[PDB]
């Protein structure tokens, strides 16, 4: 059985290789997730075929409860595994299974170095420094649905100063931090990627929430627990650390 692996283009997890050499099939791609999939394939002993998710979506449910993205590919048995920066969530576990996480992360703060700012609390209690998140993203949602005192205050601020505090996308938010007095609330993994490539930027404080990326499978898949096992082996043997360093480290 050659396993069909659904994934999504997302730097540095999955990218097309910068080459015009005759590369076909899986060889057309590179990235953290391709390296992970190669390790998993070697530990478990499976053949695989990477297919980009046709609709280019991660997987969310509509008003009717219909799914899309990588999640929908698993539900429909069009893919055996989803190997991507796909967050393990309560709603997704209702319809697919997941391995234990190969990466853990949490919302954090992206801002300039040299400022006395050291946490979310420092931001919340002031208005001189603008702060927000990508509009309608996972981070915005967290703040909007939160019942934690300080995050409700930060949300009230982000929403009332909506037109300006909430940006269109990560790229723009990064631009906003580099050119104005602004702090962007973003997923720690993305922040680490950006800070490695821009010495003027830094992460502020620790993690605000906590979640993990796991390999998705259809419910009942016999590969799920085997993938968890392989993930634990790779972590313990320092391989996930090396694979992260390979893709995240900058100049
Ligand atoms: C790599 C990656 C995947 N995803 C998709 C997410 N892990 C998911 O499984 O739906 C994501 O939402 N962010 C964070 C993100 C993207 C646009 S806004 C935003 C946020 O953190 O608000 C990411 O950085
Ligand atoms: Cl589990």
């Amino acid at each position: 059985r050659t396993l069909i692996v659904t994934t999504i283009l997302e730097e540095p997890y999955v990218m097309y290789r910068k080459s015009d050499k005759p590369l076909y099939g899986n060889d057309r791609f590179e990235g953290y997730c391709l390296d992970l999939l190669k390790e998993l394939s070697n530990i478990l002993g499976f053949l695989y075929d990477v297919k980009l998710v046709p609709d280019g979506k991660y997987g969310a449910q509509n008003d009717k409860g219909e799914w899309n993205g990588m999640v929908k590919e698993l539900i429909d048995h069009r893919a055996d595994l989803a190997v991507a920066p796909l967050t393990i969530t309560y709603v997704r576990e209702k319809v697919i299974d997941f391995s234990k996480p190969f990466m853990t992360l949490g919302i954090s703060i992206l801002y300039r170095k040299g400022t006395p700012i050291d946490s979310a609390d420092d931001l919340a209690k002031q208005t001189k420094i603008e702060y927000g998140a990508v509009r309608d993203g996972s981070t915005m949602t967290f703040f909007k649905k939160s019942k934690i005192s300080t995050y409700e205050k930060m949300w009230a601020f982000m929403s009332s100063r909506q037109q300006s505090a909430l940006v269109k996308n990560s790229d723009e938010g990064i631009q906003r931090v580099l050119t104005t007095d602004y702090a962007l609330l973003m997923e720690s993994t993305s922040i680490e990627y950006v800070t490695q490539r821009n010495c003027n930027l830094t992460q502020i404080g620790g993690l605000i929430d906590s979640k993990g990326y796991g390999v998705g499978t259809p419910i009942g898949s016999p590969y799920r627990d085997k993938i968890t096992i392989a993930i634990l082996q790779l972590q313990e043997e320092g391989k996930l650390h090396m694979m992260k360093e390979k893709w995240w480290r900058g100049n």
